[PDB]
Protein backbone atom coordinates (compact mmCIF):
# COMPACT_ATOMS: atom_id res chain seq x y z
CA UNK A 1 0.00 0.00 0.00
CA UNK A 2 3.11 2.62 1.18
CA UNK A 3 4.18 1.43 -2.46
CA UNK A 4 1.39 2.21 -4.20
CA UNK A 5 0.96 5.78 -2.68
CA UNK A 6 4.40 6.72 -3.95
CA UNK A 7 6.05 7.07 -0.51
CA UNK A 8 8.47 4.10 -1.53
CA UNK A 9 11.69 4.94 0.86
CA UNK A 10 9.33 4.18 3.48
CA UNK A 11 8.41 0.92 2.25
CA UNK A 12 12.05 -0.13 1.17
CA UNK A 13 12.58 1.15 5.03
CA UNK A 14 10.38 -1.42 6.36
CA UNK A 15 11.44 -3.84 4.04
CA UNK A 16 14.78 -3.87 5.34
CA UNK A 17 14.04 -3.89 8.79
CA UNK A 18 11.96 -7.02 8.37
CA UNK A 19 14.62 -8.89 6.28
CA UNK A 20 17.24 -7.55 8.61
CA UNK A 21 19.92 -7.04 5.81
CA UNK A 22 20.02 -4.17 3.23
CA UNK A 23 21.54 -5.49 -0.40
CA UNK A 24 21.56 -2.02 -1.52
CA UNK A 25 24.90 -1.30 -0.28
CA UNK A 26 26.17 -4.92 -0.37
CA UNK A 27 25.48 -5.16 -3.96
CA UNK A 28 27.08 -8.48 -5.15
CA UNK A 29 25.85 -10.96 -2.54
CA UNK A 30 22.49 -13.10 -3.51
CA UNK A 31 19.16 -11.85 -1.49
CA UNK A 32 18.72 -14.55 1.54
CA UNK A 33 17.08 -17.44 0.24
CA UNK A 34 14.59 -18.15 3.36
CA UNK A 35 11.63 -16.46 3.35
CA UNK A 36 10.04 -16.41 -0.13
CA UNK A 37 7.47 -13.66 0.10
CA UNK A 38 9.78 -10.93 1.62
CA UNK A 39 12.19 -11.70 -0.68
CA UNK A 40 9.49 -11.62 -3.59
CA UNK A 41 8.24 -8.05 -2.67
CA UNK A 42 11.67 -6.53 -2.07
CA UNK A 43 11.92 -7.96 -5.90
CA UNK A 44 9.17 -6.30 -6.91
CA UNK A 45 9.40 -3.49 -5.38
CA UNK A 46 13.41 -2.59 -6.77
CA UNK A 47 11.85 -3.70 -10.42
CA UNK A 48 9.57 -1.09 -10.26
CA UNK A 49 11.58 2.14 -8.43
CA UNK A 50 14.57 2.26 -9.91
CA UNK A 51 16.89 -0.90 -11.33
CA UNK A 52 15.21 -3.34 -14.36
CA UNK A 53 18.00 -5.32 -15.10
CA UNK A 54 19.61 -6.64 -12.63
CA UNK A 55 16.63 -7.69 -10.88
CA UNK A 56 15.93 -10.65 -14.09
CA UNK A 57 19.02 -12.32 -12.66
CA UNK A 58 17.74 -12.19 -8.97
CA UNK A 59 14.47 -14.06 -10.57
CA UNK A 60 16.50 -16.35 -12.45
CA UNK A 61 18.33 -17.56 -9.40
CA UNK A 62 15.56 -17.24 -6.67
CA UNK A 63 13.46 -19.41 -9.28
CA UNK A 64 16.10 -22.07 -9.77
CA UNK A 65 16.49 -21.98 -5.55
CA UNK A 66 12.83 -22.22 -4.82
CA UNK A 67 12.25 -25.30 -7.32
CA UNK A 68 15.99 -26.72 -5.63
CA UNK A 69 13.44 -27.17 -2.78
CA UNK A 70 10.79 -30.02 -2.97
CA UNK A 71 13.02 -31.72 -5.46
CA UNK A 72 16.21 -32.09 -3.64
CA UNK A 73 14.07 -32.50 -0.30
CA UNK A 74 11.08 -34.99 -0.90
CA UNK A 75 9.23 -35.08 2.11
CA UNK A 76 6.87 -37.78 2.60
CA UNK A 77 4.65 -35.93 4.82
CA UNK A 78 4.46 -32.47 3.86
CA UNK A 79 2.23 -32.14 0.94
CA UNK A 80 0.64 -28.82 2.31
CA UNK A 81 3.57 -27.37 2.06
CA UNK A 82 4.31 -27.62 -0.93
CA UNK A 83 1.19 -25.95 -3.05
CA UNK A 84 2.33 -22.44 -1.84
CA UNK A 85 5.39 -22.93 -3.46
CA UNK A 86 3.69 -23.90 -6.64
CA UNK A 87 1.48 -21.30 -6.35
CA UNK A 88 4.43 -18.77 -5.77
CA UNK A 89 6.68 -19.67 -7.96
CA UNK A 90 3.58 -20.07 -10.50
CA UNK A 91 3.43 -16.12 -9.70
CA UNK A 92 7.01 -15.53 -10.20
CA UNK A 93 7.96 -17.42 -13.44
CA UNK A 94 4.71 -14.92 -14.88
CA UNK A 95 6.37 -12.06 -13.66
CA UNK A 96 9.43 -13.50 -15.31
CA UNK A 97 8.15 -13.66 -18.43
CA UNK A 98 6.14 -10.65 -19.17
CA UNK A 99 9.54 -8.90 -17.90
Amino acid sequence: LCGKSGRLALAHKTLVLLLGVDPSRQLDHPLPTVHPQVTYAYMKNMWKSARKIDAFQHMQHFVQTMQQQAQHAIATEDQQHKQELHKLMARCFLKLGEW
